[PDB]
Order: structure tokens, then sequence, then C-alpha cells
């Protein structure tokens, strides 16, 4: 009676998980998509009204992929015809909607293969990048400034990210900002020029009779990089002047000595800009912050308010140095680094003095900076309960630092432990974001006297399925480990019996400063597993794993494949000393970091596990990007850490993977960890005379996310797993 | 007691096959490599003497890869630093050393990275062609001379073939033709300057940190196909002041209306070429017969001697047009051509007449003309017992077409059935190499009374070692189709016993005149499944099949991927309904044009194989070559034959793969068969949710050859047929 989970609810998704995405357009109403129309909410009342009726684009004879309304509510860009490119870049069109008088402009529009648009933070001033070349809208229907002359594909990038950027950096494929009164046009410009290209092949439909090489400037462990430059453009003088000077802001002399890269641009106020530098060798960073000079339209960053950020033990930063959070007059600033104890609080710094004053302290760390208000200022930690995979929000009085208010902690103490949290435009109100250890829970509040207005989403529709069915049940604790304690996670099947041998699967990513053991609810392939298969599902943070202070984080500084590797074999060591594991069925899997690790281990020789899959994973260093694998790293030179990156490949263990059953899964037009990663593995494996499973994924990238492709991927990995277990 | 054929036996060919490769350098004399040292023999009384020893060059530096006796004996080409390319194209270093001042030559030696070379027919002189430029040089120790000066890598190729003319028309690197006492010397030009180029990935060793993209101009399916030229150029008046002219014979013009190739030459006298050239739409060839003019210096081709060969059924010859054998005096010649009934037998020709006189006649086919002399021509037929798969030398005497005498039918039936021979410069001796059903034989004979002189390799040592093994039998048959006889053979188990019931593995290629069913003896993977696995292989030759006229082999014109897909469907089908047979274990494997019939055999939907493995398979014919293509398909064009290029494909099958186990193989550098058409093919797979097993081998080519990889493929395969067959 009442049955599992099976692969294929995971597969068809047929029990689907409700959220409530709402966007703030002012400091008390949000748009909220109801059923293809746009909702205005008002946050106080919780009463609504039809923004945009799902009838308002049904000739425009495209289907509109997104929307935005301008910050003055006077206009709506649609976009369309949308083109994916990497993890965040895209190419569109798009057309610009009059919303007094229920128009769409049809002259001077925004090009088509736009590669990013974005409105001015105040009124309705657009500001979009087209064949690599930044232009500025002052009014929707008239005609484009162009800021730049210089774009060039895959060479010169102005307002956009180059590969590396993009994934590593900003996370973005934008490289502009707009100042907040949208006075200002601020961008960096990047230099691909000497940056080596990856080439692949991309075969598309079956009608391509010639398939098309895919080449991409990507900087792999000490090549070349990208260079870069920052400008800042007065937009309004624009239609006062032919042609706007673009005036430049040079990186200080410390990062000039050498490579180096822009990490972050954060606007202080209407005209002071403050950014953020760091060396190649990612443990020395410093900020910049610099004020406009009224006399000379330059720029000028002072000295006395350059501030510097290094490490000792690691790099700068989780995965680059935190932005700052500056006070209303742009005087002082708050931001997040590691303390003596090493452990990331919130300090406070005055522009102009050096010694900043933290103002949290603990063994705990400040996850992010939500909002600051003249009196306070909200942040989300995992302080509560000393769990670090648990997520809180947390009010702290400017004025007096020891009055610390946790927000969330006893909303639902037993439903909820890990939230997020989306302020309204001056804080007045926030939608919190409860996502595990139950059911994700989304509720409304007023910041005014801390109060919940009202629930905006509880999913009590799929909990009303969900207890139809035998649902597994997940297990948050810890071990300790040389004095030190270290989380894991069990997705346990239904009934669970602990005086029973279950076969086990460790879930695997362990990349620096990650974090597999939480409170967050999923319903992903471990459901299934632990559900329909009785197979549990495990998952441990050892050194290298985030959040918990850098004396673990910064265990593996230099030394990837090691620790990292070594903790997770420990942990399946452990965990078949808990009695309910079957020694004899030990499996691992991971996929892009988790490939890598699940690689090393299946080639340790540890002779713990009996199986293990590799997605996508990186195998040696070398391969793999400058930014992110010298952060940890450094260079790949004999002066530097060569030997470590020689010494830490999957290839070199090829030997040892003739104790174990390996299924290796790759896609070809894998841009982010090359096809070529795992084209290494098996050609070692093959040569020392080992077999093992293999399956490429035509034309999938690192996400091989494509329906089909999805689909028949957790197939296959399945009937593996069931074999390797002997299910069947 | 007795072990078996193993996979090990096969893979590390413990039992090896013993041969006797032999040069004539006369009409009375060979040499031959024993003990690696090179001896001359004498083909009458069977006496030798050592020509060169095996230690001359104990100290030369380098490992020769291999040599090249001077027609005159008087020197000797050392090949090194051998570097493959495509099937028969390479590059190497030579040294040339004089036997006679037994002296290494060190003056004005071949270039490095030489791409062809090749002494005169007659005494010593040499032509080479290095960067695509064509070279001669009178004696070994002289300056060359440049002959051409258009060479351009990937561009022009002067006496070097491109990629497709290569694999498809002279399956020869080399373009080049000497006239028989050397002064005349004839040369093709490729120019490929429109030709697409194919593109790939070339991983390489580990150390490579960006893949390398490999292309090559490879015109696939309806492409811009290359184009080509014919020289001659007179060796004997070169000037070390003037560059040397070459004489242009241009084509007919019923050939330069359209797109053509260059298909034979062949010399017929000192001062007589002849030239076949062949349209696009392989079913028109034309050969021209030209003479050197001494006092124009011209080389004109008279109309009256040219020859017209065509086919109504399909294209002509059986992969191209025969070559012809011209008498002593040039005046008139013997080639096979399809006759009236549609089987292929030697025509003899009068240069400027146009009917030919057949010579042989009847249901069967000459394989190829081997010798000539006045009184008798000299060939290889299938005629014996009327067995499309044997093969005998017979001799005919042209005074009396009635008078045919077969020379090798009755020399050992019982283990020979399947010869091939080489006849010493005047056809005084002749030796036949047998090779099968039984051991290799190799004998010589001599002409004047075909007396049997001796017997030069018996393989008696691996016939000792086989009697201690429980080797498999063959077994050569028929079935009927249609009226129709169809061979096929079976590699039978060891004490084979009809009563029992045996799991069946069809063994196909396919391609059009390609022949699987025969008389030869193999030591391959099939014996070690049928010795070792009690597996049944079986072969079958259906519509499409070569040597027995063009009824059956053209059935396949302008339509593949039917009738010869259908045929190995009915085979099973009828294997499957005798009594020895399992049918509920009846598999399927190919490679090349048999990776393509098993795909489509899986994907027909006809439920009588339960699993199947395609190895580098062809999965849409717009993705092969245009030579080998379009000469049974005609071109893809909607106004030719589009549709059916369009209804043969793999993919469009995707969907019958639901019911059948299937393993899909393929290099990543294969440059014939692009890894793209198994690309298409797991993604065709993948979107209509069909699991399979998948392998790619890194940087190997079609053959998958390399010592590892051929290993790796061949363990992988026998685990696959193993588990679908449920042998222990
Ligand atoms: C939500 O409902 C309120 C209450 O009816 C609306 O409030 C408006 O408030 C102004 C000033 O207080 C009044 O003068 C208006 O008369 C009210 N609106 C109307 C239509 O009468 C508010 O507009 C509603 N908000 C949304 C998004 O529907
Ligand atoms: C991008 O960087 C390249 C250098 O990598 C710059 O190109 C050089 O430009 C100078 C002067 O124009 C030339 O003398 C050099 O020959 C160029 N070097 C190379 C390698 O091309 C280029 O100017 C930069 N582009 C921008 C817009 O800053
Ligand atoms: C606007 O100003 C920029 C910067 O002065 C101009 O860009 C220069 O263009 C010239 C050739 O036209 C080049 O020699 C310079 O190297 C460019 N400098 C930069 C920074 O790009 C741009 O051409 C001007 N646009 C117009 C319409 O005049
Ligand atoms: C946005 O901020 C800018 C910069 O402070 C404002 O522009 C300045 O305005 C003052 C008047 O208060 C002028 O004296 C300066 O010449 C301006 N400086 C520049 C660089 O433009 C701008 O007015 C603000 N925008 C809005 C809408 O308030
Ligand atoms: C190869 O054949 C050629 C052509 O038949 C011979 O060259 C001719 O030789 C005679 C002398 O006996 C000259 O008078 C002709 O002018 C030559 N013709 C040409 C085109 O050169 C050549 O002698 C023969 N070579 C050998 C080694 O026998
Ligand atoms: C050689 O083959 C071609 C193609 O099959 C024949 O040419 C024509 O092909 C088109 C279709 O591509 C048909 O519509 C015509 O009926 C075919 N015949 C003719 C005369 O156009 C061509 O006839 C063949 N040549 C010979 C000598 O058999
Ligand atoms: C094979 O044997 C013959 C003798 O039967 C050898 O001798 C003949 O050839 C020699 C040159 O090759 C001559 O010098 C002899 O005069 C000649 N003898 C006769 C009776 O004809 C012959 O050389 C031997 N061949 C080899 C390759 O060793
Ligand atoms: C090789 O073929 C090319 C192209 O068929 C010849 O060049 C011709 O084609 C060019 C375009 O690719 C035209 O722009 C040229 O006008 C045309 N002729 C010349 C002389 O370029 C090229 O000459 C050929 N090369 C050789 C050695 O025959
Ligand atoms: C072809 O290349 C080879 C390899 O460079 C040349 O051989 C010489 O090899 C020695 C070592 O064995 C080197 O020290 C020399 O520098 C090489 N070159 C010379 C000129 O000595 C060879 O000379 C080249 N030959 C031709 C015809 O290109
Ligand atoms: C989560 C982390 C972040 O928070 N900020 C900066 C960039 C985004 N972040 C990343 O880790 C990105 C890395 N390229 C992810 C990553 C790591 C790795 F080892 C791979 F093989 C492949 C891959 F895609
Ligand atoms: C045997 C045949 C011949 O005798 N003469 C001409 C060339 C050599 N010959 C060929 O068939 C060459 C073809 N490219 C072989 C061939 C056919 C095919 F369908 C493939 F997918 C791959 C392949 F390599
Ligand atoms: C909005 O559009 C949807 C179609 O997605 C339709 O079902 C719904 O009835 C519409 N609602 C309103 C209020 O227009
Ligand atoms: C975008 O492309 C479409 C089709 O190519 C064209 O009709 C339209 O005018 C274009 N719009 C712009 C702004 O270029
Ligand atoms: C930064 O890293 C390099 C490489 O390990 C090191 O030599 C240098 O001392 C570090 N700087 C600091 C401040 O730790
Ligand atoms: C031979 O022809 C080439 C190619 O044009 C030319 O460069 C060279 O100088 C010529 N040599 C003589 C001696 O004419
Ligand atoms: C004869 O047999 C062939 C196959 O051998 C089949 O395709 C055909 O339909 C049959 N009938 C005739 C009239 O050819």
């Amino acid at each position: 009676t009442r049955k599992t989970y099976t692969l294929t609810d995971y597969l068809k998704n047929t029990y689907r998980l409700k959220l409530y995405s709402l966007r703030w357009i002012s400091d008390h109403e949000y748009l909220y998509k109801q059923e293809n129309n746009i909702l205005v909410f008002n946050a106080e009342y919780g009463n609504s009204s039809v923004f945009l009726e799902n009838s308002t684009f049904d000739e425009f004879g495209h289907s509109i992929n997104d929307y935005s309304i301008s910050p003055d509510g006077q206009f709506i860009l649609l976009e369309y015809n949308y083109v994916k490119q990497w993890r965040h870049s895209y190419t569109a069109s798009y057309d610009i909607y009059d919303l007094n008088k229920r128009q769409l402009i049809t002259e001077e529009r925004i090009p088509n293969n736009t590669q990013w648009v974005t409105w001015s933070p105040v009124g309705h001033k657009l500001a979009y990048v087209w064949n690599n070349d930044i232009y500025v809208k002052i009014e929707p229907n008239l005609p484009s400034y162009r800021i730049t002359w210089t774009g060039k594909e895959d060479i010169i990038y102005n307002g956009i990210t180059d590969w590396v950027y993009e994934e590593e950096v900003f996370s973005a494929y934008s490289a502009l900002w707009w100042s907040p009164n949208g006075t200002f046009l601020a961008y960096a410009q990047f230099n691909d020029t000497e940056v080596p290209l990856i080439e692949y092949s991309f075969y598309s439909d079956e009608s391509l009779q010639y398939p098309k090489t895919v080449r991409v400037p990507y900087p792999k462990a000490g090549a070349v990089n990208p260079t870069v430059k920052f400008f800042v453009v007065n937009t309004d003088s624009l239609s006062s002047v032919t042609n706007a000077t673009s005036i430049q802001i040079t990186a200080p002399a410390s990062m000039l000595i050498g490579d180096h890269y822009l990490c972050d641009v954060t606007w202080a106020t209407q005209e002071r800009i403050s950014l953020q530098w760091l060396r190649r060798i990612q443990n020395y960073s410093v900020m910049d912050i610099c004020d406009y000079d009224e006399s000379s339209g330059r720029w000028n960053c002072l000295v006395a308010r350059q501030h510097i950020e290094m490490s000792t033990t690691g790099w700068v930063g989780r995965f680059r140095p935190s932005e700052p959070h500056f006070t209303l007059d742009g005087n002082s600033f708050y931001k997040i680094i590691s303390n003596e104890e090493g452990y990331r609080h919130i300090c406070y710094f005055q522009i102009d003095k050096k010694d900043c004053t933290f103002i949290t302290k603990g063994t705990w760390e400040v996850i992010g900076i939500e909002a600051l208000t003249s009196d306070y200022l909200y942040y989300i930690s995992n302080e509560y309960k000393g769990m670090p995979g648990g997520r809180n929000l947390y009010k702290i009085q400017l004025s007096d630092y020891t009055k610390v208010t946790c927000l969330s902690c006893e909303l639902n103490p037993e439903r909820c432990q890990y939230y997020s949290v989306s302020f309204s435009k001056e804080a007045k109100y926030y939608q919190l974001r409860c996502s595990g250890p139950g059911l994700p829970l989304y509720t409304l509040h007023s910041s005014v006297n801390d109060k919940g207005l009202r629930v905006l989403e509880d999913n009590s529709a799929l909990d009303k399925m969900l207890q139809n069915v035998q649902m597994p049940s997940k297990k948050l604790d810890f071990i300790i480990l040389n004095e030190t304690k270290f989380w894991y996670q069990m997705i346990l099947p239904p009934h669970f019996d602990k005086s029973k041998k279950y076969p086990l699967l460790l879930d695997v990513y362990a990349g620096p400063c990650s974090q597999k053991a939480d409170t967050v609810f999923r319903l992903n392939w471990a459901t299934y597993l632990a559900s329909t298969e009785n197979i549990i599902v495990a998952s441990f943070d050892g050194r290298g794993s985030g959040y918990q202070g850098d004396k673990i984080m910064h265990a593996i500084n230099r030394r990837l494949g090691t620790f990292e590797v070594e903790d997770q074999i420990e942990a399946a060591r452990q965990f078949s000393k808990m009695g309910f594991v079957d020694n004899k069925r030990i499996a691992i899997w991971g996929w892009s970091y988790g490939g890598y690790v699940t690689s090393m281990v299946l080639g340790s020789g540890s002779g713990v596990f009996k199986c293990g899959i590799a997605v996508a994973p990186v195998s040696r260093w070398e391969y793999y990007d400058s930014v992110y694998t010298e952060r940890y790293m450094g260079l790949p030179t004999p002066e530097d850490n060569l030997d470590h990156y020689r010494n830490s490949t999957v290839m070199s263990r090829a030997e040892n993977f003739k104790q174990v059953e390996y299924l290796l899964i790759h896609g070809t037009a894998d841009d982010n960890v090359h096809f070529q990663q795992s084209a290494q593995i098996s050609k070692a494996l093959v040569d020392v005379g080992v077999d093992f499973q293999a399956m490429w994924y035509t034309d999938e990238d690192h996400g091989i996310a494509s329906s089909t492709a999805h689909q028949h991927i957790y197939t296959h990995m399945s009937h593996f797993i069931k074999q390797c277990f002997s299910l069947p």
C-alpha cells in the first residue's frame, strides 16, 4: 500500500514544488505572475490588481521569454528570441511597450542579438550591449548613443564579461553598473587578444552536414589571462556632446606590477564608487574608493581611502573578496571579512581609516548582508543552534551591537531552518523563504514591527499528495575527527531499520567552500534511490568545506585532490562502522568537482567502494580555467606548485581502477569542464587495460540539462547503480 | 583436456600464421627477408645467397621501418622516422646506401618528411614528393630536379592523392607513374581549394593543455569535389638551369562538361599511356590512349582510340573501371568488364576498334587478370565448383579460347580453395598463395609446363600447435531466396552438436561488392567466440554482395540501407528456424559499413535480434565521402536522390531500438567515418528515451588499431555479447 517516490516521479516531476517569486517595484508593492498575467500586490494589505493582462501580447507574433518594468513604471521591456550561451550569458530580441499609452514602440528599437540590457536604477534610461559595444538610450523611442567603438567578437568585451569572468568572478554576463540616480554608467572592458581558445565540435541537428567547431577564449591554469580596464561615462552629457568621454579609473600600483583581476564594483553614492582588485595570486586584494571631481570631470581614488585585504592561510574571500554595503552618506561601509579566528564576520569600516571594527563574532559565520537602514543591518548566518548547515535572518542595532534579534529562528523551528530573504525597495517589508527541512514556506513580514503579515505559499497542495507516498527521511548530524566536528546528512529509506544492512551511495561534490550537508528539502534522484530502491544516500563535508571557518576551508590550500578526497573515504569507513551499512555495497558518485573527487576516490585503492559514477569530471587541474584553479592551486610552474598539479591527476591512478566498476559520463559540448578531461581519463584507462562503462551526451554541456538528456542520464545511472548493488 | 582458442590467444597472437612474402627482381630471382637478412633466391633450383647483411646497418642510428632495393640491385633505400597519416599515406625520412661501394650516400639526400618516393621501374632513378611537389634524382648522389612548384598543403597536391582519392580511388598516396623504361614520369595534380574541411579534436598526450583541431579537405556527399589534372614529363631531358617542362594531357570533352575523376593510369608502351576518366555520376567512364609525338614533344590521344564503358543498371566497375593489360606492342589489351549477362569477364580490345571480344564467359566471374604472355593470359576466378567464395588461378590460350586450364584447382582441393598469385618478371615463374580453407600454403611453380617446383612455407609448425586446441569448424553453404542462391558461412563451436541450441552472432559487413562468406582460413574474434564461448558466428552475402554478377550486386543501386539490410534479417530468420539455433539468443555486429547495417537491422523492428554492436558506423549517407557514397546513391539533391538519402538514416529508426540491447562504439579521431555519425545516432536515441551502451576511444581512428585500444574494444564487446547471451 502507498506508492513510493519512483524514478518516473522524479523525471516527470509529478510531485511539483510550489514557490512564490515576487518582484518588488517599490517599497510596498510587488509584481506576481498568476497564470500568464502580471499582478501588482500591496504588501501592507495583501490586496492586488491586474498590472498586465495575459492577453496583452497575443498578437505580438512572438513568445515573450521574460519582461522587465522600468523603475518608474512607465515602460516594460519585452524579451524574446532568447538564445542561451554559457551559464549566465544569452542573446535576445527586445521590444519596449509604453504602459501609459498602451502601445508597442516601433521606432529606434533595440537591435536583434542584443547581449545585455538594463534599465537605469531610476526613471527609464536604457543601456545595452550589442556586438560587444555599449549603447545608451535616454528615451525608449529615441536614437541610442554609442559609448564604445572597440568591441570585437572574442577579443574586446565592453560592458559584458568574457567566459572566465562570467563563470568565476561576476557570475553574470553584464559588466556595467549604473550609479544610484543613473547619472553615471560605469563599465569594465576585457581584452582577450592573447587568451588561448578551447575548440570542440558541435554537431547540431542531423541536417548539418559538417560539424561546427566552437571556439572560445578560455584561459586554462597558467595560461595568458584576459586583461581588464575600468571606465565611467556621464550619461547626462550624451545629448550635449557628440562623443561623451569615458573616464578611465586605473588599477592601483600594487596590482599593475603583475597579472590581476577586477573582482568587485560597488557604487557608494551619486559621486563615489568603490572597486576591488585581486592579484593573479589570489591572496591579496585592494579596494579603491573613488570620487568624482566636478572641476576636472575625472575620478580620483585617495590612497587614504584604499583598503587592503589579504590572507596568510589561503585565498581572499569564499570565492572572491566580499562586497561592501555603504551607509547612505557613503562615509562608512560594512563588509564580511575573516576575523583573527578565521571566521567570517561583519566588519564596520570608516572610508578613510584602515582599521575596522567587527560587529559580530563567534564560532559560526555570516553568510551575507541583506539590507542596511539608518538604524539596522540585516544579515543571514548559520549561528542558530551551531548548525553550519542552517541559515537564519538576523537584525543588529547599529547604535547598540549587543542588540541582535534573530528574525526567523523561532517562526517554525521544526519545519524551517534554512531561510533566504527579499526586502522591499527601502526594506519596509521582507519576504522570507524557508526551504527546509520541511516543505518550502513563503511568508511576508512588516519591517516596522517585525510582524508576520501573511503566508504567501505553504505548499499544502504538495503536502497533501506526499501523504500518499512512502517518502524517505533525512538525517543531519556530525562525527568528530581530530577534535573537530564534521557534518554529514543521510537520505534514509522509509521505515528505516537500523538492525539491517542497507547498501550506501556517497553523493559527493566537496569543492572548496562547498556544503553538501544542510537542512534544505529536496526532491531529487536520491529521493527515488532511498524511497524506491531502499538505498541510503549520504553526503559529507570534510576539509575544504565552507561556512565553518578558515581552519577547515583553507585546509586544502595549494593541495586540491588530497584532504577532501581522503576525508570522503574516511567518511565511508565511519558510516560502515555505524552498523546499518552493507560494506559489500558502498558506491560513490559526483558531478563536476564531485566527478573529480569520485574519480580520485575510485582510484585511491582504498578497497572501500565497489563502484562509482563520475559526471563531467575535472581530471587534471591544468585543464581547468585559471581564475578558479589558481585560486586554490597557485600557478602550475616549477617555482610555484607544478609538482602538486602533476601529482593530483585522475590519470595517474588508472591502474587502481582495476579494483572497481566505473561509469564515466560527459557532454561533448561542455564549455566549462572540457570533454578533453574525460577523453584523457578514458585513454589512461584503455592504456592500462582497465574495463569501464562510458557515456557521452552529444551537444550537451556541463549541465546535461536538456529534458531528454536529463532523463536519459539519470535512467542510465539508475541501471548502473542497481546493477552494482544487484537489486535489481 | 585440450585448451580452447581464448580471447587472450586472439589478442596476444599466440597462434601466428607464417607467410612467405617474396619480391621478384627479374624473371628468375626473388628477394626474401630471412633472419633479418635479405637473401636472393634462384627460382629454378631454390638455391640462395645473402644479398645484404642484417648487420650492415648495425650502427645506422635509426630504426629502419622498411627497405627498397633499386631495380638494378645497385642501391637500397632505407626508410625510417615513419609517421602514419591516413589508410595508405605517411611521411618518413630516407637514406640511400650504395651496395657496390658499401657506402651510405651523404650528399644531396632525400629530404626529411618526404611524402612518397619510388625508384624508376628500371635502373635507379628516383622520384619523390616533398611539401606537395615532385622531385626527380637521376643519380642517388646528384642534386634533384624540382618538377613542380605549385605544391601547397591541403590545397595543391602534385604526385600524391588528397584524402578522398587516397581512400576511394587509388588506394594509395602515390599519384605518379613511371613509363616502363623510366624515360617519362606521369603524375596527377589535385586541387582541393574549394573542398570543405572536416574538423575534429585530437587530444594527444596528457601533457597537451589545449586539444588540437585537426582539419582535412573531405568532400561529403554532394559537396564540392577536388579537381584533377594530368601531366607527363621527360626525365631524360631535365636541366639544372631551366625548370622542367610538364606536358598536360587533358580529359575528353564528354568529361570536361561536368564534375569528373581520373580513375586509372596504365602505361601501354615506352611511348603510349592509357587513362580512364569517370563522371561524377559514376556510370560513365572513358579511356583515352595517348602516344608521344617525337617531333611535337606533345602527347596526342586520338579519338579513334577512345573506349567508352558505361552501365545502365549501376555504376562502372566493381569499385572503379578495371585496369587494362596491354600486349607487348601495346596495340591491343585485355580488360575485365561486365558482359551482357551482367557477369564480369575478360574482353579483348584492339586500341582503334570499338567492339571488344569476350574471351571467357559463364555464371561466375574473373576476379583479376594476373599475367599476360604472347601465348597465355593468366587470371583468377571463382569458377571452380561454382563457388563464388573460392578463388583459383587459370590460364587461357590466346589462340584458342576454348583451351582454359585451371592451374590451382586440383593441387590440394581439401586444404586449398582460395588462391592469390605472384608471377616473376616475364611470367616464367609464379608463387601460389593458398589461404584457405586449411592452413595457408605457399608454393613456387614454373610456367613452361606448370611444374610444382617446391613448398616455400606450409605452416606445419602452426598445424602442430593447433592440434592441441579445440578449434572451431567452418561451414560454407547457401540458402535460396526467390529462386536465387545466396551464400553464408558459419563458424561452428568445437564438437558441434546439431541436437543442441546454440546462441548465434551474425557478423556483417554487406557493403556493395563485398563478400563475407568464403573459404579463407582466419584466426580472429569469431574464432574465440566459437571455440571458447560456444557461439555460432555466421555471415551472409545478400543483395549488393559481389563476385556473383550485377543482377545481385546492382540490386542496391541508388538504394543503400534497403535490400542488403532486409537480406541479413531474412538470413537470421532462416538460421533461427534451424534446429541448432537458439532463436532467443541471436545477435548482430559489424564495423564500418557493417556498423551501419547492424544499426539499420536493430532499428528495423523485426524482433529477430536481442542485441547488437555497431563500431564506427555510417548513420546517414550525407555524412560520408562523395566518391564512395554517390557511386551508389547518386546526388543528394531533390532532382536526383535526396529522398532516399533522407529515408536511409539510422536516426529515423531510433524508436525501434527500445526492444533491443545496443552497444555503440567509435574512435574520436576517425577521419574516415566521422565521430559525428555516432554522435547523431546517440542524440536520436536520447531524444526518444531509449537506453543503450556506448564507448568512445580517445584519439583512435577508423581502425581502432593501437594495441591497447584493440585489446580494450574486443574485451568490452566480449563482456557485452556474453551478458546478452547469459554466458558465464
Ligand atoms: C489595495 O486596496 C486599497 C484599499 O482600497 C487601495 O487603496 C487606495 O488608497 C488611496 C489612498 O489611501 C485611496 O484614495 C484609493 O481610493 C484606494 N484605491 C482605490 C481603487 O479606491 C489600493 O489601490 C489597492 N492596491 C492594489 C494594488 O490593488
Ligand atoms: C588588446 O590587447 C592587445 C595586446 O594583447 C592590443 O594589441 C596591440 O596593439 C598595439 C598598438 O595598437 C600593437 O602595436 C600590437 O601589435 C598589438 N598586439 C597584439 C598581440 O595584437 C590591443 O590594442 C588591445 N585592445 C584594446 C582595445 O585595448
Ligand atoms: C569617440 O571617442 C573615441 C575615443 O576618443 C574614439 O575612439 C578612437 O577611434 C580612433 C579612430 O576613429 C582610434 O584611432 C582610437 O584608438 C579610438 N580610441 C578608443 C578609446 O576607442 C571614437 O572613434 C569616437 N567616436 C566618434 C563617432 O568619433
Ligand atoms: C544625480 O547625481 C548627480 C551627481 O551628484 C547630479 O548631478 C549634479 O547635480 C548638481 C546639482 O545638484 C550639479 O551642480 C552638478 O554639475 C551635477 N554633476 C554632474 C556630474 O552631473 C544629478 O543632478 C543627480 N540626478 C538627480 C535626478 O537628482
Ligand atoms: C626508353 O624509351 C624511350 C622512348 O622510346 C627511348 O628514347 C628514345 O631513344 C632514341 C634513341 O634510341 C631517341 O632517338 C629518341 O629520340 C628517344 N625518344 C625520347 C622521347 O626520348 C629511351 O632510349 C628508352 N630508355 C631506355 C633506358 O631504354
Ligand atoms: C547514369 O545514371 C543516371 C542517374 O540514375 C541516369 O540519368 C538520369 O537520372 C535521372 C535521375 O537522376 C532520371 O530522371 C533519368 O531518367 C536518368 N536517365 C537519363 C537518360 O537522364 C543516366 O541515364 C545513367 N546513364 C546510363 C548510361 O545508364
Ligand atoms: C644458384 O645456383 C647456380 C648454379 O646451379 C649458381 O651459378 C650460376 O650463376 C652464377 C651467377 O649467379 C654463375 O657464376 C655460374 O656460372 C652459374 N652456374 C651455372 C651452372 O649456370 C647461381 O649463382 C646460384 N644463384 C644464387 C642466387 O645463389
Ligand atoms: C586551384 O583551384 C582554384 C579554384 O578552383 C583556382 O583559382 C580559381 O578560383 C579562384 C577562387 O577560388 C578564383 O578567384 C580565381 O580567379 C581562379 N583562378 C586563379 C588563377 O586563381 C586555382 O588557380 C587552382 N590552382 C591551380 C594550381 O590549378
Ligand atoms: C632532416 O632533418 C634531420 C633532423 O634534424 C636532419 O638531420 C640532422 O640530425 C642531427 C642529429 O642526428 C642534427 O644534429 C642535425 O642538426 C640535423 N640536421 C643537419 C643539417 O645536420 C637532416 O639534415 C635533414 N635532412 C634533410 C634532407 O632535410
Ligand atoms: C559556487 C561558486 C560561487 O559561489 N561563486 C563564484 C562562481 C560560481 N561558483 C563556482 O564554484 C563556479 C565554478 N566554475 C563551478 C565549478 C567548479 C569545478 F571544480 C568544476 F569542475 C566545474 C564547475 F562549473
Ligand atoms: C574494398 C573497397 C575496394 O576494393 N576499392 C576502393 C577503395 C577501398 N574500398 C572501399 O570500400 C573503401 C571504403 N572507404 C571502405 C569503407 C566503406 C564504408 F561504407 C565506411 F563506412 C568506411 C569505409 F572505410
Ligand atoms: C490568464 O491567462 C490564462 C492562460 O495562461 C487563462 O487561463 C486565465 O483565465 C487568464 N486569467 C485572466 C484573469 O485573464
Ligand atoms: C529583427 O529581426 C527580424 C527578422 O530578421 C526583423 O524583421 C526585425 O525588423 C529586426 N528588428 C530589429 C530591431 O533589427
Ligand atoms: C600569497 O601567496 C604566495 C604563494 O603561496 C605566498 O608566497 C605569499 O607569501 C602570500 N602572501 C601572503 C600575504 O600570505
Ligand atoms: C622555376 O620556376 C619557379 C616558379 O615560378 C621560379 O620561382 C624559379 O625562379 C624558376 N627557376 C628558373 C631557373 O627558371
Ligand atoms: C523476388 O525476391 C526479391 C528478393 O530476392 C524480392 O524483393 C521480390 O519482391 C521477389 N519477387 C520478384 C518478382 O522479384
